């Protein structure tokens, strides 16, 4: 009734659900449109035949493969993070339980762009459904529970947290001191040099401010995938 407030668990979706906002997004969203991806031998055209089995060879590789941190992800119990304890002190060291999913995103790969060519999301969107597809694949096929009414919960926060992560605000850090500054040198060289087809421009880049809008423009297909 008139005593309608903002709260943003309904009406955010209806008044900052930045998503299809911009029409700049025939390049701010990605479709992985092009052949023969970085340097190990994509296929644009096998993937858009078939993005549900999208390969590490669609994005960079030698150095670039999910669970780059080569510790296997899922093997770790009795873990917490949030307020105080000499384990991480500064921060969050040890007293929520957050799930050793968030800190075990296939994402150590995403971690650690360097090579280039990626002048445009077209191909940051590659390695960003990277992540997604081999940590759905990981938590779905590695599950302790009994696929009652949890596996694609747990599927959609992992989402979730991957998506917020693109957009870092994520403040649970790894490497990710590497990835967030890694996103502040390739997100900024294919948003450094988008420079003509945007308005947007607020120094130091508005990093999180674009990538907002950004992973907002790419919804479908990073959800699509992880699924």
């Amino acid at each position: 009734m008139d005593s309608t407030s903002t709260i943003a668990n309904k009406i955010e979706e209806y008044l900052g659900a930045k998503s299809d906002d911009s029409k700049i997004d025939e390049l701010l969203k990605a479709d992985p449109s092009e052949v023969e991806y970085y340097r190990s031998g994509g296929d644009g055209d096998y993937l858009k035949n078939n993005i549900c089995k999208i390969t590490v060879n669609h994005s960079d590789s030698g150095k670039y493969d999910p669970c780059e941190k080569k510790l296997p992800p899922y093997d770790d119990n009795d873990q917490w993070k949030c307020q105080q304890n000499s384990s991480d002190g500064s921060g969050k060291p040890e007293n929520i339980c957050v799930p050793p999913r968030r800190e075990r995103l296939c994402t150590y790969n995403l971690e650690n762009l360097k090579f280039d060519k990626i002048r445009d999301n077209n191909a940051f969107l590659a390695d960003v459904l990277l992540t997604a597809r081999n940590e759905g694949e990981k938590i779905v096929q590695n599950h302790p529970d009994t696929n009652s009414s949890n596996v694609c919960n747990a599927l959609e926060r992992s989402f979730a947290d991957l998506a917020d992560i693109i957009r870092g605000t994520d403040q649970w850090k790894g490497t990710n001191s590497n990835l967030e500054k890694n996103l502040k040198q390739m997100f900024a060289k294919i948003r450094e040099n988008d420079k003509v087809l945007q308005d947007k421009y607020p120094k130091d880049q508005k990093y999180t401010k674009l990538r907002e809008a950004w992973w907002n423009a790419n919804r479908q297909k990073v959800w699509e995938v992880i699924t």
